[PDB]
């Protein structure tokens, strides 16, 4: 039970079928006897020992959830007599359904790694929102109880989706120094609500919700806040959808975002939050809010073929002159936020002066139209400066797992490689032998891989692809430089069709 | 014999697998008995009852050319002993090689068809390259001896691919008037050769065939300068690739093709054809070329997500200021060659004057960039502008048969419309009633089905397509106001992956 498979090991197989005869037993009623037959066959493959993932393995697996759907609709039908064509389609909507129910139910916990490198020790947390609590109850006002949001609930008005609490630290003197701290969460419409009206008022309820957990982060303002005095508070969001309409709705999906931001910093407009203080009860605060939202996009369907390019552009340029001031000239000096923060004369001034030049430098040349050997260029310098200046950075995805995983890794790495009193990597460039080996531990070392397995039920990422045309590849095989690794981070992701 | 199938009628796959088998016959020689095994099944088939298509039928069909393709692989291995690589690859290049050999062998000749339509009767004639004759040989120098060029054939450096003569007249008072009159041909480029000065050579002697077909074009200028006398011709290209090397290496073709004519039109340069007279004795003629050379894009990657939109443009702006004179806008007065026509006053004005105007209304707005329910809207109107004021229309496309088939029958769709004395219709609008009559009836009575079947040995069209997200559709079902018609044309260019 134990010779595990090249790719696809017997054990994460073993864990999905048991996901999904579960869901299908939940809605069936656990009396059918078919379901018994293959269910006492997977308890016999229980036992065998564990061997590489036959083309057999895979495709059964594959095409089970298929077959639970023709199952499904021939149920209903002897039933019911209805027509296959409506049968199929109920019988779709009502499994998902299912499968969103239990996946939601399910414990949330916090994620723990850590991580040993050139005689440093480092820690990344990952904490779920339904851990963010001070006292004995979340402080999010719809409370969680210790459960959560998938990424697949997209009709939920009252949540947003997938949040998270990034943080990665170093133990230094016999204490925990914070390196990064950040906010990950899925996007913040929700897809599938017809009512426009319900879906603008949903997506002010989500960024409340990103408002509240970015407020938590910094406990002397959450401080302030509960005493009853109003509080300034800046974010920097950061998006990474396509923006266009041709394939995926995607462009709709961040308009819609981009409007909820601007109706919770409409000017002179206080913002009223809910918090669960430490006695348990409901408690608002007064917020002053301020937000420079940003859209990239790191696909193919944006790098190789360039996708949204104009459409994303008209929204960076707004935040950069929010972000960096009026004149974005590489030698110039820097204004906006950035500004303000070395106004004060900080021992950080090294960091935040290189940062902000290489951004300049990026939007100069469009280097973010291309992939010049890494797509993130100018996201992770992004996040990266605004926790300099002591904002807070936080960044989405459509469903918050696998883009927002990746920009994740890439954010740890960089982090990682300065901490050791270094510089920055210059813009567009691979990174070296001890850049790779790095990477190639925060890969596997983060959290991402319990977030992928609790929001779906198997381990991986969809951003690696290997397309069949090589000029649309996104070229991580040369960041990543082992074959075996990169394997390992795409996991069960291609069996997930759903 | 004749219970024909809705979609692909058995005698079209009948035709199709024999002459699959008569290549792979003419590569191993005609003595595998196995060969023998499924032509006598074959023969079998022949006298058996026409049937709807079934899919054991088409898929039968699909996958004949992979089998063989294997078989000969096979043989190739007992008889030498090679890897499975290098046998497949090797037996790959010899089956194309022996296709191209019999479809080159074939004989090539005029195709005529008849159409009526409200008490008048129109003629469709297309003369192929091998028939162009004065005399009792070719005009061309290197002989057809009444073969021809296949567009599969894409290593010839001394012929042009599929060069045709496409004529619409009506019949009138005993007399044939001929309407509209142009030649349609494939890229310019050799495709496949890897010296780049051998492709630029190839590129040369294929233009300049050309050039030799369209001087045949008007006998009277052929008469002036087989008397000695050099002799001016004006030619307008239009070029129908997407223009970008993404996907197929069709950038690389444009570029090719351009250079082509550039060379030949090199100021203050006199070209040298040769042709055979009467006499069948070669003579050397004398001609000042001046070639407008435009390149549009048609497809679904250009009109739908959008490719190559930039790089055409560059070349179309200084075509139409060659055609139209450097005043482009819809109100000013035609100049170029288009005022030079003007200048001698003919009773032609009112339509040539419509057509400057509509051309230059396309240009302002940039409506060729997308599909108004139209996508020919530049092409067409370009072409039909060039044979009003005395020049000669040439266009071509990837292969010669799919989308110059198509923008074939937009022409005389368009020509026969305007003959009822009627005006041109606006830019950008679906056919009405009457007109959607007459494109159903040109689609089926032109002779592009013919070209398909002798280029090919099936008859169809690729530029038919349905793709699976409806977005990425051109909108042919409105243009053609039938499934059926539609279904038609689009016949078995499904089954000819090669």
């Amino acid at each position: 039970q134990h010779q595990k498979a090249s790719n696809h090991s017997l054990h994460n197989l073993y864990n999905l079928q048991r996901d999904l005869l579960t869901v299908a037993a939940t809605v069936l009623g656990k009396q059918d006897p078919v379901l018994t037959s293959m269910a006492n066959q997977m308890e016999l493959a229980k036992v065998k020992a564990d061997r590489p993932a036959t083309k057999q393995e895979e495709a059964a697996a594959k095409a089970l959830k298929k077959n639970l759907i023709e199952l499904i609709a021939a149920r209903t039908q002897q039933q019911d007599g209805l027509p296959a064509k409506e049968a199929h389609r109920f019988a779709a909507v009502a499994f998902r359904d299912a499968q969103v129910k239990q996946l939601n139910n399910q414990p949330w916990q916090t994620i723990k790694n850590t991580l040993t490198h050139n005689g440093h020790h480092y820690t990344n947390t990952q904490l779920p929102a339904a851990e963010m609590k001070i006292g004995a109850k979340d402080i999010f006002p719809s409370a969680y109880e210790g459960k959560g949001v998938c990424s697949w609930d997209t009709k939920n008005i009252h949540h947003a989706n997938n949040l998270w609490m990034s943080t990665v630290s170093v133990h230094e003197d016999g204490k925990d120094k914070t390196l990064f701290c950040g906010i990950r969460h899925g996007v913040l419409s929700p897809y599938h609500e017809k009512d426009p009206l319900l879906r603008h008022v949903g997506a002010e309820n989500k960024a409340k919700e990103v408002l509240t957990a970015a407020l938590f982060s910094k406990p002397e303002l959450l401080n302030k806040a509960l005493a009853g005095e109003a509080v300034s508070l800046k974010l920097v969001s950061v998006g990474l959808l396509t923006a266009s309409n041709i394939f995926g709705k995607e462009g709709t999906m961040v308009e819609d975002q981009m409007r909820a931001w601007q109706s919770l910093t409409q000017p002179g407009k206080m913002i009223h939050l809910k918090i669960r203080n430490k006695d348990g009860d409901l408690q608002t605060v007064k917020i002053k809010p301020d937000v420079a939202a940003f859209n990239v996009g790191v696909n193919e369907l944006a790098l190789k073929l360039g996708f949204g390019l104009k459409a994303s552009d008209s929204y960076n340029a707004e935040a950069l002159h929010q972000l960096l001031g009026n004149d974005l000239r590489p030698e110039a000096r820097p204004g906006g936020w950035v500004g303000e923060w070395l106004a004060q004369y900080p021992d950080n001034y090294e960091v935040v002066n290189t940062l902000a030049r290489q951004i300049k430098d990026i939007w100069k040349n469009n280097q973010h139209h291309k992939d010049g050997g890494e797509p993130y260029k100018l996201a992770q310098r992004l996040a990266m400066l605004a926790h300099e200046i002591d904002a807070v950075p936080a960044w989405n995805c459509k469903s918050g797992k696998d883009r927002t995983g990746m920009m994740d890794s890439e954010i740890k790495r960089e982090i990682i490689s300065l901490h050791q009193t270094h510089m920055l990597s210059a813009p567009g460039s691979l990174p070296d032998s001890g850049g790779q080996k790095i990477f190639q531990k925060v890969l596997l070392n983060s959290g991402n891989l319990e977030i992928q397995k609790q929001n779906t039920g198997g381990a991986g990422n969809k951003v690696m692809k290997n397309l069949s045309p090589e000029v649309l590849n996104l070229s991580y095989q040369k960041r990543v430089g082992d074959e075996n690794i990169w394997q390992s981070v795409k996991g069960i992701s291609s069996l997930i069709t759903s």
